[PDB]
């Protein structure tokens, strides 16, 4: 049963263990961006940033596009 | 169900054209364009979810963590 993000912030909370300053370590940037990127709105925060994000988390990213009763995964 | 461009998930599920989804969108067919042939790493989501939305379909992003799935949510634009 996944949990909800409507935030960048909410994906890593639902982790729990993982703390703003660990997730910028592993991202490779200064927790100063990543507080910047978790202020920011998720509409409008680049897919490459997200992968990266996610990746520091320890997951990965499923990107998914429903048409009707089917559902196409994207691999870019 | 796979597809590593976005032109083949237009091509396949109806026959809307760059031009139609470009007025859909409300953008330039240069934007399409770009995002149908370049690289998508500095697209932002909601670019990615009115792209989908003008094709009739619905974007889903999961963030996957084995036991534990985190799904996002107001992806669209405003």
């Amino acid at each position: 049963d996944a949990v909800l993000a409507h935030r960048l912030a909410e994906i890593r909370k639902a982790l729990g263990h993982a703390r703003q300053a660990d997730v910028a370590a592993l991202m490779g940037v200064s927790q100063a961006r990543v507080s910047k990127l978790e202020s920011g709105d998720l509409s409008h925060t680049e897919l490459g940033t997200l992968q990266a994000y996610v990746a520091a988390l320890g997951g990965h990213l499923r990107i998914v596009a429903e048409f009707g009763e089917n559902t196409v995964e994207l691999t870019a």
